[PDB]
């Protein structure tokens, strides 16, 4: 059995973050004003049900800005620029419509918009708009590449947005430059394979133009489709994210990526959830520290699963389950880095009727709503898809984060205390059920009631997701299903007393990305580590190696041997072309100092140590009783 401990009197602080952030995490890729809320739905007031009743936030939108770009007239004085007057006119028309849409104004408190451009025709590669002109492709001293695209974006923001309600739509919280650009530039079928660094330069130019018109706006990039750093023996890292940080990092307010699991790509299962995404995120942070001297806030503006083998099929509950299980696991991992994550948005749209293709009968593959007669036909009124089960599972969850421990790296856990209520969340990265033994420490009182919520798959492949919700008299043991999540809600007679603190601090090494040779010591240094009397620690070894090569180096920390566990977070990456993941290594706190030397020695040749970082967990008192 796996032992899962909730220390509900011990605050878990990370930076200045001590609380669950519902807007940052419990959200979807929608806006309050899309017209799809207001027709063809079984529920008459769907905003009240989804946004208000479930307390769900928004959002992200790229379609309105695309429509304006594709239809705006060209400046007669400046070939390749949007006409400022016509741009102001189109934006004013849209503003007037927002101003008159008074029914949506009370929902602005649920909205913090991520604005982004779709790749085309915003990227100035010669693609013409519906008006027959292309954004300027110049790259001169006075007109650096992207000047016209940037001016369009800055003017759009200035002209369309107001300050809420009858003054116009609130300004976006975040402006991403461009969606998944290297997919179109380099990786898609028949891509032109034009310059990669030119796209990075373009980001600095866009940021400068947006800020010329809108001085306080936050700009970010590069909104990566598939951040796959280990490919070509880390040549992909070196050509892409490394260069983006070197070229544009200083000009970005935030970094942004997309993270998708591949549960079914020609029958293969290639996951990011677990150790792989830990390696991706650690590498961005570590190289940002080396080059920029600071970790940049990270946005994940689309995440969950891409379901290739089901993307030419009609809707099913099973396809929704594939998305659900990736969402829950990735969310837990983003919650662990809440101090350096500014926004994480599951890729689920409200309705996306525009994505229905009548030639094939295929609807959009990531919808909160589906028509009642799907999958047989795209007819009938809209009802919730199975993706609503995510928001049902996470309903009410809020409060001050408290310490949890689960002695199986395939089991992730977290917990939040909201007055009398405690939410204990447990997620399974393993591909079988896991029996859990639960301990709740730090109070002398038993809970008044326990509500168990368990989201799992019934019936195997092509089965259905089930959200079981029930009251329990006690919960000392619980079997968490394959890739499942539970949210256990404890209700107490009186407010829970939080009287200790565990402060987590993450430390980076002085260097990174070292080639592995057999028998050759690799030395990393992690310095200025602050210790207290009582604490715990985890060393984080990012390894990128071909299959068959050892993931069990000899590890010395300050000259002392430290064992590496056989088990790490998530799957062994069998169907991936190589292993890329962080191996988390508990380390005796007494071995650590302020300046630390971490030595690795492998028995075999090949691959890299991508990063070595360390989490320190410092206690306010002897909370373990050692
Ligand atoms: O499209 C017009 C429409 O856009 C709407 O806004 C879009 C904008 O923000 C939300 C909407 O979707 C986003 O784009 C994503 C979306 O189109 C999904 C599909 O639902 O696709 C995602 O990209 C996919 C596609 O291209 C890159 C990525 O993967 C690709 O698949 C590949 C496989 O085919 C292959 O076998 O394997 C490789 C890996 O090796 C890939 O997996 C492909 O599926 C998009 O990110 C944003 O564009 C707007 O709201 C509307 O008004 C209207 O403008
Ligand atoms: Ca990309
Ligand atoms: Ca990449």
């Amino acid at each position: 059995q796996t032992h899962v401990q909730l220390n509900l009197n011990v605050k878990h602080k990370l930076g200045d973050v001590t609380e669950f952030n519902r807007p940052k995490f419990i959200n979807f890729h929608a806006t309050i004003n899309e017209n799809y809320w207001d027709s063809a739905n079984k529920i008459a007031d769907l905003r009240d049900d989804l946004i208000r009743k479930y307390d769900v936030y928004v959002g992200r939108e790229t379609g309105m800005i695309k429509t304006v770009l594709r239809n705006v007239k060209e400046d007669p004085e400046r070939p390749g620029f949007a006409d400022p007057d016509d741009l102001a006119r189109l934006c004013s028309q849209n503003k007037k419509r927002y101003v008159q849409n008074t029914k949506v104004h009370p929902y602005e408190k649920y909205s913090n918009l991520i604005l982004c451009n779709q790749f085309s025709p915003f990227y100035p590669d010669g693609t013409k708009t519906l008006k027959g002109w292309a954004l300027s492709q110049k790259d001169t001293e006075d007109e650096p590449f992207g000047t016209a695209s940037g001016e369009f974006y800055g003017r759009y923001i200035k002209e369309y947005f107001g300050e809420g309600g009858e003054s116009g739509e609130p300004k976006p919280g975040f402006c991403e430059v461009i969606n998944e650009p290297l997919w179109d530039i380099y990786d898609k079928p028949k891509a032109p394979k034009s310059s990669i660094t030119k796209l990075f330069e373009f980001h600095s130019t866009i940021a400068a133009q947006v800020k010329k018109f809108n001085p306080d706006m936050k700009v970010g990039g590069y909104c990566t489709a598939f951040p796959d750093f280990e490919l070509q023996n880390f040549g992909r890292w070196n050509a892409r994210w490394k260069q983006f940080i070197d070229i544009a990092g200083k000009d970005m307010d935030f970094f942004t990526i997309h993270l998708y699991d591949f549960p079914c790509k020609d029958g293969k299962q290639m996951y990011r959830k677990g150790s792989n995404m830990e390696a991706t995120m650690d590498m961005i942070e570590q190289y940002s520290m080396i080059k920029l001297g600071e970790v940049k806030p990270l946005m994940i503006s689309q995440y969950s699963a891409q379901t290739h083998d089901y993307n030419r099929k009609p809707w099913s509950p099973y396809r929704d389950w594939l998305r659900l299980k990736s969402t829950n696991s990735m969310l837990m991992q983003f919650m662990e880095r809440t101090d350096n994550i500014c926004y994480a948005m599951p890729f689920a749209m409200l309705k996306s009727e525009w994505g229905y293709n009548p030639k094939t009968g295929l609807a959009h593959t990531a919808r909160m709503l589906r028509r009642e007669n799907e999958p047989e036909s795209f007819t009938g009124e809209y009802v919730y898809s199975e993706l609503i089960k995510f928001y049902q599972l996470w309903k009410d969850v809020k409060g001050t984060r408290v310490e949890t421990n689960c002695d199986n790296p395939d089991i992730m856990c977290d917990a939040y205390v909201d007055g009398k209520n405690v939410y204990f969340i447990i997620n399974n990265l393993d591909f079988k059920p896991v029996d859990l033994n639960l301990s709740v420490n730090g109070t002398s009182k038993d809970a008044k009631s326990i509500e168990v919520r368990h989201l799992y798959l019934k019936g195997g492949k092509d089965g259905v997701p089930i959200l079981d919700v029930y009251d329990a008299k006690s919960l000392d043991h619980f079997t968490l299903e394959t890739e499942a999540t539970c949210v256990i809600c404890y209700n107490f007679d009186r407010k829970v007393k939080i009287n200790e603190t565990m402060e987590e601090v993450k430390y980076y090494a002085t260097d990174y990305l070292k080639e592995i040779a057999a028998g050759k010591e690799l030395v990393f240094n992690i310095n200025n580590v602050k210790k207290t009397e009582y604490g715990e620690a985890v060393i984080r070894l990012g390894l990128g190696r071909n299959h068959g090569l050892s993931l069990l180096p000899e590890l010395l920390v300050n000259g002392k041997k430290v064992d590496i566990p056989d088990n790490f977070r998530g799957d062994v990456q069998k169907d991936r072309a190589s292993f890329f993941g962080v191996i988390e290594v508990p380390v005796d706190y007494s071995i650590l100092k302020g300046n630390n030397t971490i030595s690795l020695k492998f028995p075999d040749n090949g691959g890299h140590v991508s990063t070595v970082t360390m989490q320190i967990f410092n206690f306010s008192n002897n909370i373990r009783g050692i």
